[PDB]
């Protein structure tokens, strides 16, 4: 009996499938068949991640999964267990109440949502960031869409299909498939070459997104003209209402060289500073 503890084959992640309801689907957007549950066993409401036939391969869709069993951090969204064996494979994890952070953003009480609340958003994404970047992993897809909420303005950075552990400072990636052009940096265009810097660059980018409430990046810009743009040292305007020491903190995540960004380290010290002053 696999599920057994005595068992060869056993696997602390496998869950047992009918252990989980299938209530309420979520889909509707990208992040593929998401759908709402229960886990009976302590009657906690957990997210479920389904797998179709062609969609993509078994060995690409456990690929998250198997990132997710080595990383534990408040704010990275928690593994909570696996259903493989049979047909329709789960990635089972705890649920967000409130979705993804973009839509948060676009439909939340400004008021409440407030000049404080966004810099502790910011914060705690930074803390899961720290934590990753001294682990020697990269996300390689944060972006608000990414992001999740739960009560109390929690957030949680999600979406480890494209996480990896590094050997050395930088990865690769091969030729094939492409990237969210206004979230990746120069480097990782150019040259395909990712690591904890282009992160950087690309948190520099979510915070954006928090400051102007949801906005698309570079608004009106034909994605054609901005690698171009960006080497002839155009940046994002710093967002109505947005602190200059945050927007400074944005355009040192924006250095062309990535040697000149800051580290997770320092940018969650900087945040962390900047929230305690409240
Ligand atoms: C699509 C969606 N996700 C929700 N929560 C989630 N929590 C965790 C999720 C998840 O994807 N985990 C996961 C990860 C991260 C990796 C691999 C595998 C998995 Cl399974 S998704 C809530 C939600 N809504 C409730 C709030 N409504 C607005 C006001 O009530 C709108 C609808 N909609």
């Amino acid at each position: 009996g696999a599920m057994d503890p005595s068992s060869p084959n056993y696997d602390k992640w496998e869950m047992e499938r009918t252990d989980i309801t299938m209530k309420h689907k979520l889909g509707g957007g990208q992040y593929g068949e998401v759908y709402e549950g229960v886990w009976k066993k302590y009657s906690l409401t957990v997210a479920v991640k389904t797998l179709k036939e062609d969609t993509m391969e078994v060995e690409e869709f456990l690929k998250e999964a198997a990132v997710m069993k080595e990383i534990k951090h408040p704010n990275l969204v928690q593994l909570l267990g696996v259903c493989t064996r049979e047909p329709p494979f789960y990635i089972i994890t705890e649920f967000m109440t409130y979705g993804n952070l973009l839509d948060y953003l676009r439909e939340c009480n400004r008021q409440e949502v407030n000049a404080v609340v966004l810099l502790y958003m910011a914060t705690q994404i930074s803390s899961a960031m720290e934590y990753l970047e001294k682990k020697n992993f990269i996300h390689r897809d944060l972006a608000a869409r990414n992001c999740l909420v739960g009560e109390n303005h929690l957030v949680k950075v999600a979406d480890f299909g494209l996480s990896r552990l590094m050997t050395g400072d930088t990865y690769t990636a091969h030729a094939g498939a492409k990237f969210p052009i206004k979230w990746t940096a120069p480097e990782s265009l150019a040259y395909n070459k990712f690591s904890i810097k282009s992160d950087v660059w690309a948190f520099g980018v979510l915070l954006w997104e928090i400051a102007t409430y949801g906005m698309s990046p570079y608004p009106g810009i034909d994605l054609s003209q901005v690698y171009e743009l960006l080497e002839k040292d155009y940046r994002m305007e710093r967002p109505e209402g947005c602190p200059e020491k945050v927007y400074e903190l944005m355009r040192a995540c924006w250095q062309w060289n990535p040697s000149d960004r800051p580290s997770f380290a320092e940018i969650h010290q900087a945040f962390e500073t900047m929230f305690q002053e409240s």
